[PDB]
């Protein structure tokens, strides 16, 4: 198909207006006092939302110039969507600000190379400052606080995230479902999480978060590999006779050909998807017979004298939710023997004894924690179906906002600690003078995050920045209601974990965009 | 497919418009002098409506934003139907207002977040208001009132309701069924009702509630689980021989395959419903049973040693219809024998006292309730097809107003509640400025039922509002007749359940909207 | 007065408390204090300072202090001597206010085709 | 008339192109060896020409936006040429190199206000670097070959210029007039020069030169401050009379009263204009003496006990012609008692050694130089009246030229000078990124003039420019012979000022524009 094909600043401004109407449209959203985004899914009714990823993934232009220049900036935000959820809206508003700032020095005649490197040689710097910067999250008022904050400012999400985790322990599992009715809810519930996913993306279903949720599946449990869809035939044979979903544990999978079966044969009849099988060896066989115990079902195996051939519709374990994702499962709630469950809970313990040897100690300690622990899953309460899914995204900012900050700790929200580390930097340099105007244009556009918020608020930003740059630590400006003072006695903290990646994320974008000095693209027909 | 972008202004005009285009749609219906509309429907004959629901539902336009607009607006009144199945119009005027208020602030340059903020505060307050306004309906009286306001003041319509729930008692299931006639017909069958709906959506039939209803149908009667659409090859051969639906009552479907292929097999030839059997365990024994017998039926079951495929067209019990929902479904009549009912209405109340024991004497007065109660059926009596649909749509929410009206009592109707409850809460405040503008958004908004109400009469909306206003208590205005006096004394009775319902959705909905700035949508091409 | 729109930002500033009887008549406050602080924001602009930066800073600095175009520096209006008649100010603002008003109220207009 | 108006970029665009059109239009020309640009005339076969500013005064573009851009290079550039004899293509060229990288830079976003700046700040340094480089010209075959340049190679108008300023004195005052048809020639007269203007504007001659020049003007002097110009009445009758002008040389004028009869009743039938004679006291008394002698006239006042009450036309001196303009007057040639004429001067030769007062001093060894061969008239001279009015043209130029040579010396030429100053200008730095590439783009544009010389020769300008560069002082390349040498030696040398006006007022130009935000035009 015949190219149009473009150069130099003809190319650059037109990158350059599409990444604006990108931008445009995520940054809105960004701080306390951002606003909503209504995105048409014509499918069914409009949604409105403030996560900033949602909003980049619909953004796509007409004109396929600017449409390249969008479609290289969403990466940010869904890698941003990625390392904990929260931090897409900083992660573009960061890209934006960098190019902008670099296509400038572009236009003065810098060496982009050259510019690209020293916007990573400050980057790499920043990380290491917050690093150092950095404050473990540990008591349970900071993970509220963090909570409330990602989502947006709502006390309510933050108090359930905090008794959850502290119910569950810090390293439990949690998930969030649609409301029951108009309050929330915290419950838990004996589940299970384990570090396998699905084998193929083509099982990937309705969310864009890149998973695959089951209601009521089958849970299949084979201790043999699939060699070729021949083991699997009397398999999905039962379960599509049963007319209900299965999930497929499996030591190993041809994945191709299962996916070739899958479209084939699930065209519209039955939700299937495969995982590889948890551990190995013994400990494989052991998660195998905990799940199976957990779900109702019995233990696959031709040591039994059982094989997939001979595979009944009750050595299918079952389940009543199922979450899984490209590299981990969960169990929502099983069908299980719940006495049968609650007493291998103190047969295993007990093994934690008898298994005095460091690393099978470890083995059975870890399976009574995935085990005991179940899991907590918050309902969503909204009285309408809208309000359900806005409030539902928030929550699961405040969930990875949250497993981000017992990770990696907190460091001043609001912008603050990437200006405090960006005027820590000051005396960096590069080679040459093309790095170290690369190097001003990376701190120059950590600025940019504050501005954005408090733009959003519509006071004087660049008022607001100078007084926060000649603040010291901690200090700096609270958004939600126009005071100065310390950001951590407010409790407006972010994970640094989130505010990292949104900074090397946009970064390596950024940098690698100030480069271009050319495009081919389909011609406009 | 590319994407159109609005910002700000452009995109909340676009947004309003459209959303005044379903108010004013669906508004005129409002109250005793509100218009009809006339929906265009494919297959021929416009359907006259009042039901604002209805209206609704059909409102789609050509323009995207002011598309979403509408689309959006649109779920309020479906949400307010499904709560109470009343009050659509008032949630959607109450919406509009809010809006349109809230829009004007943000104008102002007010923050939409707190904005929104402040309306679900003075909703909150608003509720609780109702709640200890309202008043217990109990006299037959005010149930009929509350029937023929509902009704759109046909005395006739309330009458007949209060008769047939104080005949078949107020938590027996009443049904509307098409007319005989110009005459009404209130009659009492031994109908049944059991708490499972359509286990699939394939089966829904045609009309526009989305319901699957099927003329004299045969009852399946299987307490054994089935295993594959297989199992019914050669029922659903008889069935087809006899030219009739049939019912599926299992104790469990494998409906996700089985329904597929149930679809795709018959293709209209035979329609088939598939339902839970009722309840769980011996109950769904014992109750099957017992339908089976008013059926006139079999158990399939080794009881009976009767399986699926022995089914006769005899031993499959027969109705004059059978109607299920998302979560209901209720045997209108059996054929059975009423010297049957007569027999096992004695060998069940007997039983009573062997299980006096309080679970188990609770599921047999269940059993006799729902055994001896029978269905109460309202044919709805209509010279014309139009008429016909329209009267019966009527009817319906006046079913589901009265009850509601026994579940929650009443208050004073005509929007009087809403500006009396309004009034109470003018000391209401917020944390700040743009709270308390968003709370008085709100309590301005209560009035605009009434104001409405009264431009439909063509009489001076203020003037009444004013007055009334000016009143206390229940003093209101009666639209049908231009007197202001006692409400209660004239019974223009709303059911609580219906205002507050309406109340909450509409703000719900509303608070997201106002907080908008921007819209993306497929480019108009 | 002090002259580089100093004057308006301070009275701007001084009168940003008052409030009207009701929404409407405060976002029409709220309009002409906006405006007020116009004139001097231009000047700057022009120049190609920040105008938000050099506003806040005479919004802080008491009475007379005020940015000089001319020079670039912050000082003493007065003293440099970058002086407005207080007329013109009056005129300027009364006028303006005027025509606001005018069109505001305005509903038709009529013309050649 | 309703107007078109736009903004920003809008502007900038259509400026820019503009100014490119125009620029390649003229650039092409630029140097010895330019290319031809056919300018059709309606009237029949278009003149080929390879001359800029013909061109440039040509060109006219259909959109009134890009309009502008070239009126404005146009304008400025004709500024230029108006300080100094030539540039008029260099001030163009410069233009052009800088407004286009300044407005692709505010395109691209940088402070136009800083970029103004650091072009201000380059062109200042090179100003400076100039001033340094300039050598004076004191050697008439410097003087001639400046005209030679100033003449496109015309090695005859050169010629013709510095046997003028031999004959009279570099500071003496050269004229042109038509002259013998074929012939061109030379001669001298008793004319008289001070450096004093009119003392009202309205007497500015009938063209736009911005002079005042009588033809047959009648002279009177007087040592008077006159006022209520009384004493004039029967003066303006015999002089209307005679039907010729008189110029008055006082200590001070009634313009109040003069200027306005002169311009109402005059209704052109004579013409008057008034002027300051030069120094004071008695400097002004023996000034206007020997002025009134070589007019043939008398000084004139009540201490005379002779006024103009009385004052015949044979009191007042005469001349044939004279030229006044905003500054400076000259007399052309007084009518003169020629004889009584150098016996004064050889009294005032004597009178130099009857000063003591240096001021007095200085009064006689400038007046008796300024009388002396006063004046000298180029007569020009072509076979046809199309080459009379060319060479005529082109002899002005080259006067003018060497006269600004002779102010401010010259430098090396071909945009060597230029080319010099912006090497060594090489390490200058702005205040921020913004001004830093305001001094690139300056200093990158003194190049262009260079390279375009080059480049019209169809020569590869970037191995020329950087030979030059890595040469040092005045080698450069010479255009006409492909040689390289120091440019004084073959005497391709610019005066100075030039170079200077070229570069300030290109600078100029390209700054309205960059801060041009708004532009207003017809539909
Ligand atoms: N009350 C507040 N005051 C100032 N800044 C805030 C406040 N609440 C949140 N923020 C800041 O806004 C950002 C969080 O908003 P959000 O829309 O979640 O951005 P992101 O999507 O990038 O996480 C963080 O930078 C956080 O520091
Ligand atoms: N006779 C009456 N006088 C005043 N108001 C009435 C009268 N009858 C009904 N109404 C009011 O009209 C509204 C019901 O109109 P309807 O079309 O059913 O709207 P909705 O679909 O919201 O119930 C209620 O607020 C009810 O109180
Ligand atoms: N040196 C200066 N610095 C700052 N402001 C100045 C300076 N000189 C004049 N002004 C301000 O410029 C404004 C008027 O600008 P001008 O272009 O003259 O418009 P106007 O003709 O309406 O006065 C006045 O407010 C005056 O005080
Ligand atoms: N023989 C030559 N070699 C190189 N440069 C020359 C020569 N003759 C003239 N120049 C240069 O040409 C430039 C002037 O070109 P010209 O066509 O006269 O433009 P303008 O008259 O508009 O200034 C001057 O820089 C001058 O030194
Ligand atoms: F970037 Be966010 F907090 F969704
Ligand atoms: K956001
Ligand atoms: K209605
Ligand atoms: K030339
Ligand atoms: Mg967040
Ligand atoms: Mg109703
Ligand atoms: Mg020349």
């Amino acid at each position: 198909a015949a190219k149009d094909v473009k150069f130099g600043n003809d190319a650059r401004v037109k990158m350059l207006r599409g990444v604006n109407v990108l931008a445009d449209a995520v940054k809105v959203t960004l701080g306390p006092k951002g606003r909503n985004v209504v995105l048409d899914k014509s499918f069914g009714a409009p949604t409105i939302t403030k996560d900033g990823v949602s909003v980049a993934r619909e953004i796509e232009l007409e004109d396929k110039f600017e449409n390249m220049g969008a479609q290289m900036v969403k990466e940010v935000a869904s890698k941003a969507n990625d390392a904990a959820g929260d931090g897409t809206t900083t992660a573009t508003v960061l890209a934006q600000a960098i190019i902008t700032e670099g296509l400038k020095a572009v236009a003065a005649g810098m060496n982009p190379m050259d510019l690209k490197r020293g916007i990573d040689k400050a980057v790499t710097a920043a990380v290491e400052e917050l690093k150092a910067l950095s404050v473990p999250c540990s008591d349970s008022k900071a993970i509220a606080q963090v909570g409330t904050i990602s989502a947006n400012s709502d006390e309510t999400v933050g108090k359930l995230i905090a008794e959850a985790m502290d119910k569950v322990g810090k390293e439990g599992v949690i998930t969030v479902e649609d409301g029951t009715g108009l309050q929330d809810e915290l419950d838990v519930v004996e589940g299970m999480q384990f570090d396998r996913g699905y084998l193929s993306p083509y099982f990937i279903n309705k969310p864009e978060t890149g998973a695959v949720e089951l209601e009521s599946p089958f849970i299949l449990l084979a201790d043999k590999k699939i060699s070729n869809i021949r083991e699997m035939l009397p398999v999905l044979e039962a379960v599509a006779k049963a007319g209900k979903p299965l999930l497929i544990i499996a030591e190993d999978v041809e994945g191709e050909a299962l996916a070739t079966l899958v479209v084939n044969t699930m065209r519209g009849i039955v939700k299937v998807a495969a995982v590889k099988a948890p551990g190995f060896g013994d400990r494989r066989k052991a998660m195998l017979q905990d799940i199976a115990t957990l779900t109702g079902g019995t233990v696959i195996s031709e040591e039994i004298g059982m094989e997939l051939e001979k595979a009944t519709l009750e050595d299918l374990g079952q389940a009543k939710r199922v979450v899984i994702n490209k590299d981990t499962t969960t169990i929502i709630d099983g069908v299980g023997e719940e006495a049968a469950i609650q007493g291998r809970v103190a047969q295993i313990r007990q093994q934690i004894e008898e298994a005095t040897s460091d690393y099978d100690r470890e083995k059975l300690q870890e399976r009574v924690a995935k085990l005991a622990g179940g899991v907590a899953v918050i309902k969503v309460g909204a009285a309408t179906e809208v309000e359900m899914k806005e409030k539902k995204a928030r929550v699961e900012d405040a969930l990875h906002a949250t497993r981000a900050a017992v990770e990696e700790g907190v460091v001043a929200g609001g912008g603050v600690a990437l200006i405090r580390v960006a005027s820590k930097l000051a005396d960096l340099r590069g080679q040459n003078e093309d790095q170290n105007v690369g190097i001003k244009v990376a701190l120059r556009a950590m600025e940019a995050p504050l501005r954005q918020i408090v733009l959003n608020c519509g006071e004087e930003p660049s008022v607001v920045a100078n007084t926060v740059k000649g603040g010291d630590g901690n200090y700096g400006y609270n958004a939600a209601t126009e005071e100065y003072g310390n950001m951590i006695d407010m409790g407006i903290l972010d994970p640094t974990k989130v505010t990292r990646s949104a900074l090397q994320y946009a970064a390596s974008v950024a940098g690698l965009m100030i480069t271009t000095e050319c495009m081919v693209t389909d011609l406009p027909k």
